[PDB]
């Protein structure tokens, strides 16, 4: 199995991957050797996923390749937890608006040569590993667009803990494409 | 359990960590009070630091209170240790006749807890530490103007200090110290999370 | 009668007053014959005021009445000093609360008949007479509650002084009743 359209996790070139769409539009994700992953995207109403880890946690994720969109995308490291439930992001890069807007400004951290602003926001009734729940998103965006480099994940936990941002047990952690309303195309490979 | 002390250990008091060093050149007394309280007193001082705080320094908003008063060479300042490497670093709020560490290795500021601070980088040639005699870095968050009392977010300061290329080590201790060379003065600090 | 709501300072009686409120809850302080006043509050945020003098000091104050709580209020000698900025209290009462729950002991004095417990306390960014400034607060607080009695100021301000609790300029001192999220009553004469 090499290009897949519907949402699902696997493990591939011994390397976990997730991918989920909502079905809005057309997006294809594609499964190279190791940790590379390529996706295109159309139009697409909202999806994301990449390669990564099972059983996310501290680590140095090195990432390299290319991203690109004429629209609402973003390029993050990408992960869950349960107990409690929290849907995370460390965004690199992005396209015609930085997540998350601004909204729920916590402060500053700085990692892998690079600043970042943290931010919590709320999905009330939203999809969810575990089903329709309410959870926060916790937030570290980059300050300036970077496509490749590490991502120290450990600073970010350690960042958001200190603004009062705790994370649970780690579900799947991933180098992930985003698209909402928008069109675009990534090519990623992960390592640690 | 020992209440005022005047020779150089660490050890805990009121569910705190302390560290009191002194290179025993003149007089300083340093007293343990109720949780999170230290007071010192020193008179024509060689070099002393200490206070109370933790054994294991990290990002943490480090709430303190009370009074500092030299008549020379002194300084208020959030300070601990890394190894690996090895790191000597201070957040000074507030300072005598001298401000630390004149004016040596400026690096940039960072704007914490509702002030502006001066970040240094200065370098101390076989000197006591936390690992005997070595050759090791100091960072500096300096205030631009003297506070005594409020919050002291560490992280706002060690991220400032990583993008100034000043990378910490393992976290050794921290705590909320006074500091005193060939000068005298007092100091009366609660120091909580 | 002359009865009021409002923050604000003057004379009446012969004598300086000064009354504040946050303007939370409610609070009516009367101003009556002499160095009466009467004060009366209601699930009130945090209010102090009384009569005494524009210019504070070493001084036998005589005081006489009653207070009641049902919470955290009390009653005390009050004062301000600029060059350096200081909030005094010689407190003789208080409710469910003893000031400043313990913090910033620094020992005792005997005066008027009774021992005290000596504290300093800071306010940081706080509300003051000079605006929202950081100062230092000094405590005398009655061992065991007395309502009625001379205060002999000098007492308390010589055993501040040789603690370390050194006082500036002398702004206002008045016979002050103070609440806190609290309801009660005073009624109080000050007098030389």
């Amino acid at each position: 199995q090499q290009c897949i359209t519907s949402s699902q996790t696997g493990f591939h070139g011994g390397y976990f991957y997730s991918f989920w769409t909502d079905g809005g539009g057309s997006v294809s994700f594609c499964l190279l050797n190791g940790g590379r992953y390529t996706s295109q995207w159309s139009n697409v109403g909202n999806w994301v996923g990449g390669k990564g880890w099972q059983t996310g946690g501290r680590r140095v994720v090195s990432y390299s390749g290319t991203f690109n969109t004429s629209g609402n995308s973003y390029l993050a490291l990408y992960g869950w937890t349960t107990n409690p439930l929290v849907e995370y992001y460390i965004v690199d890069s992005w396209g015609t608006w930085r997540p998350p807007g601004g909204e729920g400004y916590m402060g500053t951290v700085f990692s892998d040569g690079g600043w970042y602003d943290v931010y919590r926001t709320q999905r009330v009734n939203a999809p969810s590993i575990e089903g329709i729940r309410t959870f926060y998103q916790y937030w570290s965006v980059r300050q300036q667009k970077r496509v490749g480099g590490t991502i120290t994940t450990g600073n970010h936990f350690d960042a958001w803990a200190s603004y009062g941002m705790n994370l649970g047990t780690h579900n799947y952690m991933v180098m992930a494409t985003e698209g909402f309303q928008s069109s675009g195309s990534s090519d990623i490979t992960v390592s640690d």
